[PDB]
């Protein structure tokens, strides 16, 4: 039949993709095509409008299987071709080794990291639910797509699966259908050599449908039957367990050998042999494939175009609301949503950053619809939730419901993490946050990494950033984690000083579209500054308080930049003139002009850093640094501070030292370099 | 009775605790009391002798309840006092806020990071079974105890127990016995907002024992049966369900505001005069409660004072396992082990890191029994296990014994490093290592952080260290994460370029007690350096190519050394003298003497780094940088180094500017500072 040769077309785009490349994975390709092709025809998607907000999304979370989701994209004409298939895992081509949403069209999210893709799917499945309870009505189901998503043996034994499928299951996200490949295969062997726990018994401890395919190698109909019966259970996400053999047709089939490396050219001839291929042919697509799916194409391509027109209807029928779901599929924040932010003056009293925080979250989220978030059960420490919203829950559980706001992730980090991706990935402008402590974080270093790769503007909430936390102690207290984020490309890691820095960091948060922000934030109060702004604050880094003679210069975040300024009265004393320079987010200061960044880092002048944190990073702005690169204590804070010597007189005497140390040198700004 | 009075002690003592730090967590310590009164009356432990080999263990994953175990310990006559809890989170005590290993006598590990517990407890209990499957021989059971860990919700949501429990399924230890406060209350309110999964499905699930104590604010005689039951079930890990109230006694009892912040002062008194103590009194230890507690410590003695004379007995009639086990427990490895390590000269092929690593752990594992370790499925990509050595499995699967060397963690490493702590917990000289990719590293730093914290000598082989994996791409490639842990205080992290730099990051590995440390690995082939050899490189940094004359030092780790030497050659075409330092492993350089470091990094000259990742910490050694500071690629390895520059020219090149660029400039070393 025509879905056969699809089928076996499928199959052979992935391993002769593999062959040319002479590296990748062809055996979960092989054991999935058949679900793969039975998924897809249920699908509505245009691959002219990758974009479509009401499309049903797809997720590969076993990512190495990368090569069945191109020959999919390929065959369905997506913007990638045969050619791109011949030039897999080569350098600068659309087809890289593991899928990434930037380069490959089709693509939802970044996988490859195993146990990402299915939480992305959580997230994907969490922002429908929450957009379709915003924009539905009567007659205008806006939002009624699902999300599919395939995994493998190794996303069931990572650990952020399992909280992602726990929440899942409380969040009774019944437009969630993911696909376990149940080959008992991975690259140690059987599964009976360390994963011998019962799945199925597991998922429905969680509160998901279950549907089994005994001969996923073959019964397509029983695939399809699945799907709609996971249709059927709207209060529950579903687990189909697709019992394949790995490397399916291949004289390896069954194996550990066929995970992970090419096929040998007589088991590809074979292959080919035995479905009806030219053994001396690669990259074959037969045009009744190509017919059969442009038919279902030109379908999904009518179902979107009347979309459209109930869009436009609803915009009629709804102008207010119609009005705000354009905007949000434009990508455009609301005009002015910025005048919602707080600003504060030097005669304000002392707040500590994560009650800033919480202040500006309160004015913003009533004026962003697009704005939701959580935290990892730190709701009353980090500060995350607004006064009178609602929470994000299924209305049948009394506590809360879909068009809610605000999500209880639970002690769930790094799923948190991977759901955050998920919902930016779902689109319509969603700008989405989740709270933990800074130290915290680090449970989710997995996801925060895609996050950046990914570019998602998502938003880390990271409260009780340093020593300053206290009593908790050296195990709760970070010291390595700004410099970790700060390292990996492409993260906004904001540590402002005050109120009007808190809402620069806010404004460079939402208005993100490429780069994550993680916000570093206190539990001690801080003082409001002496000439911080939101516009100064917004490059990144500026000058705080200008000395047109200084001596020494001191470049500082956070906390830290009041300490600098207690230092600047010492040194006085001392016959020597500070200036202060607060550097809130190092990645936003790199971005702006030499001549800007000169202007606040100028030759001639040492300047020293001040950050209770790792030196690591920090001599790109400075020729001395004070830090803490020890682990922290149990106490009072103020003491763990006096302690390390973080005192007004601690970081004069280290000025000083600094400016005798430069003494007879000639100093040119650390933003100079050879090359 | 004694033990009703025992039982309100503990209570009172822990909520007399947190009442004079006025922080700390009052709730759990009060829920948890009868369950710690009944555990510890059935634990063999010495509180004169924490290290006993065949001590019970006790692990507190729900560390903040910390004021518990301080009770317990004090009660028993550890050496930790009252005196010490009226000093909890006090700056310098014994007593701080999350239990630490270093510093508390007879806590285990350290925990506070909510997950690692338990998973240590897992650990632990894999050790003794190894221990005892190597030693005990009939009439001599040298290791027979048990490990008893308390957990509660939050534990139970992080991932990273997961993992831990479905290996420990698997691995069907029968010796773990833990404990689920089931409390239903977590920071966020209760567990119905984010928590409502089958959690005793679950564990059935993953093949554990379960015991339910429906009744666990009072029933201690039910605790008590419950820990009877779980010993008779040799083949699972029990989890027994303590259903309690949080806070039991408060007037907040069953409320959130219990979990995490000290009781009001007339709440404390209505304790005290309900439970028969005087409510004017603080820290009370009624005397029949030090007796009926001595009274256990005594009998415990008795039975280590027998288990002296088994273990002499046992050297007489097995005299090498004997002496073996003694060396053991003198913390002490074989004499001249490090014989055993591959030497190499620069006529020998060259050779990857990865394959490097396997040789060296094939050499080693025969002459060091106390090497255990694994990989999290990774085993013919890591190369972590040695030929003809057997798995670490129940005899009943077939798949290796309890004796066995060799450990399949599955797609696990968060658990794998949590494990790996409780290996090295249970003491007995385990020096224990696992595998996976370094980029994944970083789904374990949670517990990677905490190896550092807790001084655990634990090993992660972490291959695949850069671009130069190749096709895999950029989901797979580290950028950050070699900073990271080296801004860790407290890790090791070895980059070594060749076959004597490999042998050398072993021998530290291995002859560690106190420090973690990390292996990053390649995937393709490096040449045999000249001027390597394992003497030098255990220096962790050492001149390779000295030059009298040098007008630059390039300073390189791992696979960038090659590529150092290969640009001198480029720079003498130009008239440019260079000289090469490699940097294996920052922490052991920086721990030399300053007059050993100065030799090798000099005043007087320029020095380039050259390190295909993250430029971050590298100014502590260089002048300028070049590195890698954006995301890899997916193409052939050798084009990606191309594509970036890190080729003989494009070393030199930046050499030469770094030349040019400190003309007419006085240079001293990186490692000189003001302060
Ligand atoms: C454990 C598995 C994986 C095991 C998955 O077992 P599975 O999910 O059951 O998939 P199959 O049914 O196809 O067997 S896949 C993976 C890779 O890194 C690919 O993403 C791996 O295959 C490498 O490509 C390969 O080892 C390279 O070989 P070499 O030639 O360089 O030696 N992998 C590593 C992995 C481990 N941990 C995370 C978080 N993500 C990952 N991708
Ligand atoms: C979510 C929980 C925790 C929630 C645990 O719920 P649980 O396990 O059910 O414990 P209970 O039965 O006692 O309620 S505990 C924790 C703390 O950090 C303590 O370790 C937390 O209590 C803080 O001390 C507190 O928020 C500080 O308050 P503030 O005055 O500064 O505002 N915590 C945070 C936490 C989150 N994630 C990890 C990995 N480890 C952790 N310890
Ligand atoms: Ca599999
Ligand atoms: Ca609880």
């Amino acid at each position: 039949s025509v879905d056969q040769k699809a089928i076996s077309t499928i199959r052979l785009l992935a391993v002769d993709a593999v062959a040319a490349a002479n590296s990748g994975h062809p055996g979960a390709p092989l054991g999935l095509a058949p679900a793969a092709h039975a998924v897809f025809k249920k699908m509505r998607f245009n691959p002219k409008d990758t974009k479509w907000i009401n499309r049903d999304r797809f997720v590969l979370s076993n990512g190495h299987a990368c090569a069945l989701l191109y020959s999919m994209l390929v065959l369905y004409g997506y913007d990638l071709t045969v050619e791109d298939l011949k030039k897999f895992r080569q350098l600068g081509s659309k087809t890289p080794g593991h899928p990434e949403n930037t380069d490959v069209p089709g693509a939802e999210v970044t996988t490859g990291p195993l146990g990402q893709g299915i939480c992305n799917g959580v997230g994907i499945a969490l922002a429908q639910a929450q957009f379709a309870a915003t924009y539905n009505k009567p007659d205008f189901p806006i939002s009624d797509s699902y999300t599919y998503v395939f995994l493998g043996d190794g996303c069931l034994m990572e650990g952020v699966s399992s909280e992602a499928s726990s929440l899942a299951g409380h969040l009774q996200l019944g437009n969630l259908i993911a696909f376990w490949d149940d080959n008992k295969i991975s690259i140690d062997g059987s599964t009976e050599v360390a994963f011998t726990e019962d799945v199925i018994a597991r998922y429905k401890s969680y509160g998901w449908h279950i549907v089994e395919v005994s001969d996923a190698d073959t019964d397509i109909t029983a695939i399809a039957a699945a799907i709609d019966e996971a249709k059927k259970v709207t209060n529950k996400p579903t687990l189909v367990r697709l019992t394949t053999t790995i490397g399916f047709g291949s004289l390896a089939q069954g194996t550990h050998g066929v995970h992970g490396a090419p096929l040998k050219a007589d088991d590809i001839k074979q292959l080919k042999t035995k479905w009806g291929f030219n053994p001396e042919e690669s990259f074959a697509v037969p045009a009744e494939v190509t017919a059969s799916y442009n038919e279902h194409v030109a379908e999904n391509q009518k179902i979107q175009q009347q979309w459209n027109e109930l869009f436009a209807a609803y915009k009629q029928k709804y102008p207010e609301l119609g009005a705000e779901l354009q905007r949000r599929l434009d990508g455009k924040l609301p005009e002015n949503w910025d005048k919602a932010l707080p600003v504060y003056t030097p005669a304000d009293a002392a707040v500590a950053t994560r009650k800033l925080s919480e202040i500006v979250l309160s004015k913003i989220i009533p004026e962003v619809p697009e704005i939701i978030g959580g935290s990892a059960d730190l709701t009353p420490s980090n500060l995350t939730k607004a006064k009178g919203t609602v929470d994000f829950q299924p209305a049948a559980t009394g506590l809360g419901d879909y068009s809610g706001r605000y999500i209880r992730y639970g002690v769930r980090e790094h799923a948190m993490g991977a759901i955050m991706n998920g919902i930016a990935a779902f689109g319509a402008n969603y700008k989405n946050y989740g709270g933990t402590f800074l130290n915290f974080v680090s449970y989710a270093a997995g996801a925060v990494r895609l996050s950046a790769l990914s570019e998602f503007p998502i938003t880390w909430v990271a409260t009780h950033d340093s020593i300053g936390l206290g009593e908790d102690g050296p195990t709760h207290q970070p010291i390595e984690t700004l410099a970790h984020f700060r390292a990996t490309p492409n993260i906004s890691v904001w540590r402002p000083a005050d109120g009007n820095e808190t809402s620069a960091a806010y404004k460079s948060a939402i208005e993100s579209t490429h780069t994550p922000h993680i916000l570093a934030l206190t539990r001690q109060n801080l003082p409001q500054l002496e000439g911080s702004s939101i516009e100064k604050a917004s490059k990144g880094g500026y000058t705080l308080v200008q000395q047109d003679k200084a001596d020494i210069i001191i470049v500082a975040t956070g906390s830290e930049v009041s300490l600098a300024v207690d230092a600047l009265k010492v040194l006085e004393g001392q016959g020597i003139k500070a200036g202060v320079v607060s550097l809130p987010d190092q990645l936003t200061f790199d971005k702006q002009s030499e001549e800007y960044k000169l202007s606040v880092l100028p030759d001639g002048v040492p300047i020293l850093s001040v950050e209770v944190m790792s030196t690591f990073g920090w001599s790109k702005y400075s020729h001395q640094q004070f830090g803490l690169n020890r682990f922290g204590a149990s106490g009072k804070a103020p003491e763990i501070f006096k302690l390390f010597e973080f005192t007004p007189e601690g970081v004069a005497e280290r000025a000083a030292k600094t400016v005798a140390f430069y003494k007879g040198k000639d100093v040119v700004s650390p933003l100079r370099s050879a090359f």
